[PDB]
């Protein structure tokens, strides 16, 4: 009713596209479900251009060119089919999902092991690939993962500068606090995984953000892993969520761990 849109439309790069209906914002940006002339559904990324100064325009540019180049590389990446860059906005024709991995974490109350496993893979993979072109992503949360398919998709590279018109510290590493490095990466992805084990990120518990973030920092402030049958899942937690980067586990490492070989 008032959440579903009604005889609207648009164009991108000629091609016309009905808007069902907004399901998403942050920002200056707006997400539609959109339909082709085809009837093939997809989202359309809307990014208002009108306030953003030169550096913030680079900054989506250079997003845009590594999506539409990674994409090619794994199909752990959200698909841009095509996009139009005008001085006013950006539209940006992407593959559509039924929900984020924010959302349904929330709604399940119990996550399939089997499940859980097939979602760290899609996660590792997409990431990977970032790292292997230099991104670092720096702040990864479920949010930045689609659902398509039962397979994730990674939706952003974190490259763009959001534009103030909100961001959680759960998912910040220690050396983030103290101030970059792919490790940054693998601690925010273990706290994603710690929530679908735990069912809660390691620090969510604490109330205060300063208390939060001396406790991430602190390295006598023991972080628990309470026993579960899954002893090499168990493993992987703790070596992503060692405060020295340096001690950390590596992406390569974590693709080779008996967690995601071990049948
Ligand atoms: C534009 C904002 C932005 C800026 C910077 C960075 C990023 C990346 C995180 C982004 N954000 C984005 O770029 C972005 N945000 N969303 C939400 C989507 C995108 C791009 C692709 C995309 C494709 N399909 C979807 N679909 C849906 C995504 C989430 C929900 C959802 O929240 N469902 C909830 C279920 C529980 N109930 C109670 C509440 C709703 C439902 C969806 O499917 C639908 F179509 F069916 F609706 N979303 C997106």
């Amino acid at each position: 009713g008032t959440e579903n849109l009604y005889f609207q439309s648009m164009s991108v790069k000629g091609r016309i596209y009905s808007i069902l209906k907004q399901i998403g914002s942050g920002g200056s940006s707006k997400v539609f479900q959109v339909l082709n002339e085809k009837k093939q559904i997809y989202a359309i990324k809307y990014v208002n251009l009108e306030e953003a100064d030169n550096q913030t325009l680079d900054s989506y540019r250079n997003e845009i060119a590594y999506l539409n180049k990674l994409q090619q590389h794994s199909d752990k990446i959200i698909r841009l089919y095509d996009y139009e860059i005008t001085d006013q906005y950006i539209y940006m024709v992407m593959e559509w999902g039924n929900i984020d991995l924010n959302s349904w974490l929330k709604k399940k109350k119990s996550i399939d092991p089997w499940e859980r496993k097939s979602y760290w893979k899609n996660m590792l993979e997409a990431v990977h690939t970032i790292h292997q072109h230099g991104i670092v992503h720096s702040d990864l949360k479920p949010a930045n993962f689609l659902i398509v398919d039962g397979m994730l998709k990674l939706i952003d590279f974190g490259i763009a500068n959001q534009m103030q018109p909100v961001g959680t510290v759960n998912y910040m590493p220690p050396e983030a606090i103290k101030d970059i490095s792919p490790k940054s990466d693998v601690w925010s992805l273990g706290c994603i995984l710690y929530y679908m084990t735990y069912g809660k990120t390691p620090f969510q518990q604490i109330i205060n953000q300063i208390s939060k973030l001396h406790a991430i920092i602190d390295p006598n402030h023991e972080i628990e892993f309470p026993d579960i049958p899954e002893k090499d899942l168990q493993d992987v937690l703790k070596c992503c969520l060692k405060r020295d980067p340096k001690q950390r586990i590596s992406i390569p490492e974590l693709l080779a761990h008996p967690y995601v070989q071990i049948q």
